[PDB]
């Protein structure tokens, strides 16, 4: 039936640099809508591979830097999680990788040079923990942050964050989560064409 919710969310880092996600974000994450999961990797914990698996038939999960006791289930795969995903959903191809072969880290030009590369219509990194939205030349540029919080000092003390993406026909609704002083906030931004 008719449109795709994605959601784009990574570098939870547990048990490493946290524990569980925010309570804050369980219903948020249990919601029925959810057709397609976008993970950037550095899910670090197998326990929270298997939840995010469990969300809905459609999860991807690529292969972050402290990606080291995780075991992809997919039969095709041997354990192993790709580097980097070129999905079709709706009208869009999306583009998902870690982001750490990005270099320098979350350069404009150089994401710009991985799109064309994987020839998609949105990009979806992580890596840094600096949640950003940005559009250049048509291309959409997302990085959904730490779904948990851990520190990365390329981005100290990023909230836990992530977003929900809203696809139908040519129409994207972008919600994107971040915790802060107790409290969850939505800023919302929409593309067309």
């Amino acid at each position: 039936d008719f449109g795709d919710l994605v959601l784009l969310i990574g570098d939870l880092k547990i048990p490493y640099g946290a524990k569980e996600l925010p309570s804050n974000f369980r219903e948020l994450l249990a919601t029925d809508k959810i057709n397609y999961v976008l993970c950037t990797g550095n899910v670090c914990s197998q326990e929270y591979v298997e939840m995010l698996k469990n969300i809905t038939k459609n999860v991807y999960i690529v292969s972050g830097d402290l990606d080291s006791a995780i075991f992809n289930p997919d039969p095709e795969s041997n354990g192993v999680f790709p580097e980097y995903v070129v999905v079709q959903i709706g009208e869009f191809k999306i583009g998902l990788m870690h982001g750490n072969q990005v270099l320098p880290w979350d350069d404009p030009g150089s994401l710009e040079q991985w799109q064309r590369r994987l020839d998609c219509d949105i990009l979806v990194t992580g890596h840094t923990h600096k949640l950003r939205v940005f559009e250049k030349n048509g291309k959409l540029f997302l990085n959904p942050g730490t779904a948990t919080g851990a520190f990365s000092a390329l981005t100290p003390d990023a909230p836990p964050s992530f977003m929900l993406m809203a696809l139908q026909g040519n129409k994207v609704v972008l919600y994107v989560y971040d915790l802060r002083d107790g409290k969850t906030n939505v800023a919302m931004s929409e593309f067309s064409k």
